[PDB]
Parts: structure tokens; C-alpha cells; sequence
């Protein structure tokens, strides 16, 4: 429908806005872009769906994500990359684990605080119809 895609384009306009926010915070400016081939070489090796910020961003503009749910699905699967690619006891794999963590509670915060439940659940029918 054209208001049907009106409210898809009010969701992405909103994701938008949050991703941004995570992305400007200097705690997660190593979820921003994807991990450097040559910094990092053997991420591509125990982690098998790389996600990022800016890959959020780009799913976003395709029109991949039709409902929250499926945008905090790639929110949970950063902070779960992380933490499966930092399982260690070290202080530098509880920095970026405490940062994932931080990143999810501050996105699942910003959508509970400023998403309408009933905008949420007109997606959820919308593509469930
Ligand atoms: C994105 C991500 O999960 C990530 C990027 S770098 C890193 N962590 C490390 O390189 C050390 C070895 C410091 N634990 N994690």
C-alpha cells in the first residue's frame, strides 16, 4: 500500500536515527565499520556472519529491516559476535565484551524509551499480512 510504505519509511527514518547514535558514541566506535583484514586477521575465522553499524545502516537504505525486531536481531548479533570473538579472561577482551553488552542495553533502552508499542506492532502486522 502507499501509506503501508509510509510506515515502513517512518521505521526506517527511525532506525536511522538510532543506528547513527550508536555509532557516534565513542564506546562502539569498534562496531562501526567492519573488522580491517589485515588488523585482525583470523576474525574471519571462528566468526561466520560479520555485522556491523554500517552494515546495519546499508540494510536499513535496501529496506531489509520491516520491523524492530528484525533491526535488534542485528544488534544482538554484534554484541554475540563479540562476545564469541572475546571469550577470554583478558582485559581487552572485557573491554569490547562490556562494550557489546553496553551497545545492546543502550539500543533495546532507546527503542523501549521512544518506539510506541502500537507503531511496533502495526509493522508486525503489516508484514505478517
Ligand atoms: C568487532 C570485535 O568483536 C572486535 C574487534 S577487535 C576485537 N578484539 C580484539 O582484537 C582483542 C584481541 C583485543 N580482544 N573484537
Amino acid at each position: 500500500s502507499m501509506q503501508e510504505e509510509d510506515t515502513f519509511r517512518e521505521l526506517r527514518i527511525f532506525l536511522r536515527n538510532v543506528t547513527h547514535r550508536l555509532a557516534i558514541d565513542k564506546r562502539f566506535r569498534v562496531f562501526t565499520k567492519p573488522v580491517d583484514p589485515d588488523e585482525v586477521p583470523d576474525y574471519v575465522t571462528v566468526i561466520k556472519q560479520p555485522m556491523d553499524l554500517s552494515s546495519v545502516i546499508s540494510k536499513i537504505d535496501l529496506h531489509k529491516y520491516l520491523t524492530v525486531k528484525d533491526y535488534l536481531r542485528d544488534i544482538d548479533l554484534i554484541c554475540s559476535n563479540a562476545l564469541e570473538y572475546n571469550p577470554d579472561r583478558d582485559p581487552g577482551d572485557r573491554l569490547i565484551r562490556h562494550r557489546a553488552c553496553a551497545l545492546r542495553d543502550t539500543a533495546y533502552a532507546i527503542i523501549k524509551e521512544e518506539l510506541d508499542e502500537d507503531f511496533e506492532q502495526l509493522c508486525e502486522e503489516i508484514q505478517e499480512s
